[PDB]
């Protein structure tokens, strides 16, 4: 060891470090400059970017031995604080460039360094800078980030003033539909926002640090676990196994469908007799530090008997395959889909035009910049309190309580920390029971943190769909029948697997009036990573095949792909694939708005193709519902305060999409008659001991269901304040009358669950999108590049423009990674952020445009619908169609990697 004096943010600092310490750990653990985040931990995400002696570097790959004496270091805390904000922070906030905000510090530091060298960079300049510096963002779609940089540049040049680009309160007083920054913006652009890992530095002394001892084989029987050596290791307080669990040591699927072959009780908290997938946690180590715990976990020995490994749906379907879950077939669920008349006479008729095909959607990894993390402790009332990224706190409490041997809500409390994105993986419990297990055994606060390799090998994935479907149309182009078949590879754990399978009966071919449908669905258990909901939850996987086949049918009929769609879309008379009348009929109108953009891309693409680079254009229609199937309910309370302000209590979980902006905009709008201003609406959210059951932030339901519960609770407060015949009471007069201050609100969606053949009215609101893309294909290699994206959308009235804009940009970006680069197949190649193929800035076109068709929803709060999962419904189908359109190559098996595009090239 040696002391090194280094100047941090203008001040000298003598630090007692070890030459092998990583600059990132030093800055975090010793200087508590928590704004410097550790994402991938391998220098790919740039989330740990700091400026070291004028050079922009990634602090996670810098040894202390390589850092000079008196070296100057600049972190976000050296750029601006909440009281003395930098123009770069102001632009970020005014553009809504910070969603989950986990990559914000790295992007801002990196940007500030760019401006020191170039006061007037072009958008392209900025894009290259982030590209060269590995600044990754999984939320924004990048566009907002560049928009923010360009504005801060004009301000530093003295061309625009801060007050000039900032949101100003209208004479209206209304913030519903405005571009008002989100409540959490400031905390996020300053690096004060505390994420799970950051909290580890601020916990009490006696806090313990966990490490998991994971299985490295995919399938096996457990003959024994030897904790002996790990116990003897330095710093280890205790080592737990399945023997230390008090409850059933199982996680229930809760809502497991009645006709499922299994019972939803197969997931162990800590495996006891079998290993179902690579990553499986067989023991928990408790140490005085993370480094000490991780090091002792490797020293835990397993006595196993290797069983065959079924790494795909087909394999687990082979007739000789053994049951992964003894006493339950690997195909534990069958889904029927029957609408209209029998479809066989339509396919057997030589006079119809038939198009058939087999497609495949991959096991897409969520790739959040922040790996999983959470902590827990014993309450001052004897309750186990667990903090995590859970986006369904009430649901997860119920899913884990029995296996821990606890009772909700008397022994257990769940709290959602500030989340650095989930994109769905948190609809599933990840480490909530593990932390709870540890907390109960020791009685002390425990903090569990996953490295990026665990975020990859031990969190759910999008489940791959194998689809074989076909259309039967007449010579004029009208689709008369459709037959579909799909198989969902769900890994070993069934939570929500059957529900996902039903999603196929609802969405394959959605958006078109197809009178007769016959299909068969299937949920199959495999030994690959289990399935956790992924933004789209059934839409991206169902609509990819139907939208690609649609273009294949168009070619067989000799009709334009865009015009063909325009011909079959919903119209008065048509119903969905569940037999439900669509809540709005704006499709014809959406096609009309899209048409001008389509025909221009048609000319522009032909007029720009090179002999070495062919360019093409592709379209696709995506549809998804807002809300969970059936009578989906939400709760919320509003309480009047003495100073006349209001405190809103809800459980609108935030993945970083902007649940805060949504609660505020909805409350404010509903509280109009009382004149409440935005700064007078306090928010108490996501804590089962304080906030009501609002339901999960999944299914793109929050804005509609929860929005309505918030709306309702406000209307009750308004009525509670009514002075007999004359106006309103005051917080003062209210107290005197002994009148209640808090008002509870609830709302139930007017929908009905689907029956055994997939029919019914499962969602009250839908989200519709028309995608158009211009892709360039390098004929020589097969490397495709999305050059432009236009998206016409109908999501009802907008609650917050910055939020919805940022949601569409972000959604379209993941759409590109889904089509061109992402996957979780090879356990070693796909265990790192870059390996799995997360899109870097240059992969996303700077040229993205959005057109909104604000048709209002009868059942939405103020006529609004969801937006969450809409931008990921069919943008991948569009990219794929574009590629065929460019070079004639047709890829039905995602992702369309270069060599894959090459193979398919006629
Ligand atoms: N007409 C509308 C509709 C929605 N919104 C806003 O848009 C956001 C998304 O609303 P909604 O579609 O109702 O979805 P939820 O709040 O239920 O969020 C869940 C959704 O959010 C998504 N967006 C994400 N965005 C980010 N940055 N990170 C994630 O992990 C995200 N996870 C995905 C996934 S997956 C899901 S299911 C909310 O801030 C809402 O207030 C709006 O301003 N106006
Ligand atoms: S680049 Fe350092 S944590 Fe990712
Ligand atoms: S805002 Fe960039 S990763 Fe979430």
């Amino acid at each position: 060891m040696e002391t090194k004096t280094l100047i941090v943010n203008g001040m000298a600092r003598r630090l007692l470090v070890s030459p092998n310490d990583l600059l990132v750990d030093v800055l975090r653990s010793q200087l508590q400059l928590t704004s410097v985040k550790v994402g991938c931990g391998k220098g790919q995400c740039g989330a740990c970017t700091v400026i070291l002696d004028g050079k922009v570097v990634r602090a996670c790959i810098i040894k202390m031995s390589r850092v000079a004496e008196n070296a100057s270091v600049t972190t976000l805390e050296g750029i601006g604080a909440p009281d003395c904000l930098h123009p770069l922070q102001h632009a970020w906030i005014q553009h809504g460039a910070a969603q989950c905000g986990f990559c914000t510090p790295g992007f801002i530091v990196s940007a500030k360094a760019l401006l020191d060298e170039n006061v007037a960079p072009s958008r392209e300049d900025v894009r290259d800078w982030f590209q060269k510096h590995h600044n990754i963002c999984r939320c924004t779609g990048y566009k907002p980030l560049v928009d923010a940089v360009m504005d801060a540049a004009a301000i530093l040049r003295g061309e625009k003033t801060v007050e000039e680009i900032s949101f100003k309160m209208p004479a209206d007083g209304r913030i519903w539909g405005s571009s008002i920054p989100r409540p959490s913006a400031v905390a996020k652009v300053t690096g004060l926002a505390e994420f799970g890992a950051d909290a580890a530095l601020r916990m009490p002394e006696n806090t313990l640090h966990l490490a998991l001892a994971q299985a490295k084989v995919s399938h096996a029987l457990i003959k024994g676990i030897d904790t002996s050596e790990a116990e003897k290791m330095p710093g280890v307080y205790k080592v737990l196994t399945h023997k230390d669990v008090k409850g059933k040591n199982r996680i229930t699927g809760l809502i497991t469908f009645p006709t499922n072959k299994g019972d939803g009780w197969e997931r162990p908290i800590l495996n006891d007799s079998k290993i179902f997938q690579y990553g499986d946690a067989l023991a928990i180590v408790c140490a005085d530090s993370e480094a000490n715990a991780r090091a002792a976990a490797e020293k835990v020995k397993f006595d196993l008997e290797l069983l065959p490994e079924y790494m795909s749906a087909p394999e687990a379907m082979a007739p000789d395959a053994i049951e992964i879950h003894p006493g339950t077939p690997n195909v534990y669920y069958d889904q029927l889909e029957e609408k209209g008349e029998d479809t066989v006479p339509f396919f057997n008729d030589p006079a119809n035009v038939v198009a058939e095909g087999s497609y495949y959607t991959q096991r897409q990894p969520h790739l959040p910049i922040e790996p999983d993390v959470g902590y827990g402790y014993i309450n001052e009332q004897g309750q186990v309190v667990i903090h995590s990224k859970s986006v369904a706190i009430h649901l997860h409490a119920l899913m884990i309580a029995p296996g821990l041997g606890l009772e909700f809500p008397k022994d257990l409390v769940l709290v959602q920390n500030t989340t650095g994105g989930t994109f769905g993986y948190k609809f599933s419990p990840t480490m909530e029971a593990l932390v709870g297990v540890a907390v109960m055994a020791t009685g002390r606060p425990c903090h569990l943190r996953y490295n990026y390799e665990q975020q990859q090998n031990y969190t759910g994935k999008r489940s791959p769909f194998w689809t074989t479907m076909r259309y039967a149309a007449d010579r004029q182009g009208k689709i008369l029948a459709m037959e579909t078949d799909w198989s969902v590879d769900h890994g070993p754990y069934s939570e929500f697997g059957d529900l996902l399978t039903l999603r196929g009966a609802q969405y394959i071919g959605a958006g078109y009036g197809i009178a007769n449908i016959r299909g068969t669905g299937r949920t199959v258990a495999t030994n690959h990573c289990w399935g956790a909901a992924f933004r789209g939850y059934g839409a991206p996987e169902s609509e990819f095949p139907s939208e690609v086949l649609m273009d294949e049918l168009a070619e067989k009929l000799g009709m334009d792909p865009f015009e063909l769609r325009a011909l079959n879309c919903y119209r008065e008379g048509d119903t969905t694939s569940s037999g439900q009348i669509p809540e709005v009929m704006s499709l014809p109108e959406m096609f009309d708005k899209m048409r001008p953009y389509y025909e221009e891309s048609k000319k522009r693409v032909k007029e720009r193709s090179t002999a070495e680079i062919k360019r093409g254009v592709g379209v696709a229609l995506g549809v998804y519902g807002a809300g969970l199937d059936g009578p989906d309910t939400s709760e919320a309370w509003v309480e009047l305060n003495d100073d006349g302000s209001v405190t809103l209590g809800n459980s609108w979980e935030d993945h970083g999409q902007g649940a805060d902006a949504g609660s505020l905009g909805t409350a404010h709008e509903a509280l109009r008659p009382l004149g409440i201003t935005p700064e007078n609406i306090h928010l108490v959210m996501n804590d089962t001991s304080k906030t009501p059951n609002s339901g999960p932030a999944g299914g793109s339901r929050s804005q509609v269901v929860t929005g309505n519960a918030i709306r309702v609770a406000c209307e009750m407060l308004i009525e509670g304040m009514r002075k007999p015949g004359g106006g309103f009471f005051t917080p003062a007069e209210m107290k005197a009358e002994g009148r209640p201050m808090r008002y509870d609100g609830k709302w139930t969606a007017p929908a009905k669950d689907c029956d055994a053949k997939g029919q019914g009215s499962p969602f009250a609101c839908y989200m519709y999108g028309l995608f158009l893309t211009e892709v360039a294909v390098e004929v020589a290699t097969g490397k495709a590049t999305v050059e432009k994206m236009v998206c016409v959308a109908d999501i009802g009235k907008i609650c917050n423009k910055l939020v919805v804009d940022g949601q569409i940009y972000g959604g379209l970006a993941q759409g590109v990674g889904l089509a061109l680069s992402e996957d979780y197949e090879d356990l070693k190649k796909h265990s790192t952020m870059g390996g799995a193929g997360i899109p870097s800035i240059k992969m996303i076109p700077d040229d993205i445009e959005i057109v909104y068709v604000e048709t209002p929803r009868k059942d939405g709060p103020f006529g609004a619908s969801g937006v969450g999962e809409m931008p990921l419904t069919a943008p991948h189908a569009a990219i794929i169609n574009g590629i065929y359109n460019a070079c004639g190559a047709r890829v039905r098996h995602l992702p369309a990697r270069p060599e894959k595009v090459l193979e398919a090239m006629p």
